[PDB]
């Protein structure tokens, strides 16, 4: 039903909007790494995920190192598996080459390079599709103007020659907050959209303001990552600030994934030790981060 009505996806006038031109808010869950906890990625917790909490957009977070696709190239048909089952759910799919600890994209531009080939070669004739080409550069010697404008400027044509416009999302520097830099010096491709990613244990309120800036010079903001712990994914769950967030969001009209589904002991983590990786979640086996961001899909 989400694909079907919405259909294709563009940016107008620095928003997201459907194939009718009317604004869209996708909002889901990511995946952690899919070298870690693929066993949360599949047709049926996907299913699960879209009836039971209400997602539209679901996040196939596939490491590039820390054992990911450079080590072990395989996590790619998990991405596959997640891709299919957006498709066959009518649901949006976000395809994430997800740099961290290899904090310049460049490091494995060209590995990157195959990897959106073959993937836009596949998928590019389908509307659910939304690639975002470096999850989190970071370092102070990752600019946006010297490493991550160029990296993107590289990849994005690779993309471009299979599918001519279904959404990009180009990380942004410092972790992906530096919007203000690329809403400065934004690429040219019509259909890009820039990712901010924050954690409610982060006092956010000049971040906000940072993110009003870019927006303010037209640039579009998918917020692909968010937690409700700390900045490391643990260290406590932070209700109040992560609300403000969401509310900040739904007047901006952003679309955001949040992070992430796995059982994992961390308090960004949405589901208990004991929740089934193929779906089904009693409250029990959701952690208090998933039982919020539940609510806060369901509500929506």
């Amino acid at each position: 039903s989400v694909v079907e009505e919405h259909g294709q996806l563009s940016i107008s006038n620095g928003e997201l909007v459907n194939e009718r031109g009317e604004q869209v808010q996708l909002k889901g869950m990511s995946s952690h790494g899919l070298q870690w906890y693929g066993q949360f990625v599949n047709y049926e917790s996907m299913k699960w995920l879209r009836d039971d909490w209400g997602i539209n957009v679901f996040r196939a977070a596939m490491y590039t190192s820390s054992g990911g696709y450079i080590d072990d190239p395989s996590v790619k048909e998990k991405v596959k598996e997640a891709v299919e089952a957006a498709i066959d759910l009518d649901i949006y799919v976000i395809i994430d080459w997800h740099i961290l600890s290899d904090n310049d994209p460049n490091i494995y531009k060209e590995e990157a390079k195959d990897f959106f080939d073959e993937m836009s070669e596949l998928y590019g004739d389908y509307p659910n599709v939304i690639y975002e080409i470096a999850n989190e550069p970071n370092g102070s010697d990752v600019t946006w103007g010297n490493q991550i404008k160029p990296y993107a400027e590289e990849v994005i044509p690779i993309i471009r020659n299979n599918d001519p416009n279904n959404i990009i999302i180009v990380g942004t520097g410092t972790w992906s907050q530096d919007v203000h830099h690329a809403a400065d010096n934004q690429l040219a491709d019509p259909n890009v959209m820039y990712a901010f990613h924050f954690y409610a244990g982060t006092h956010g309120q000049n971040l906000r303001d940072q993110v009003d800036y870019a927006l303010d010079q037209g640039a579009a903001i998918f917020v692909s990552e968010w937690g409700t712990s700390a900045a490391t994914g643990d260290g406590g769950v932070f209700l109040d600030e992560a609300q403000v967030w969401i509310d900040f969001m739904d007047e901006r009209n952003l679309s955001w994934a949040n992070w992430s589904l796995t059982h994992k002991d961390e308090s960004s983590a949405a589901l208990m030790p004991g929740a089934n990786p193929t779906g089904g979640w009693t409250e029990a086996e959701l952690s208090p981060s998933g039982t919020f961001v539940r609510e806060k899909i369901r509500e929506s």
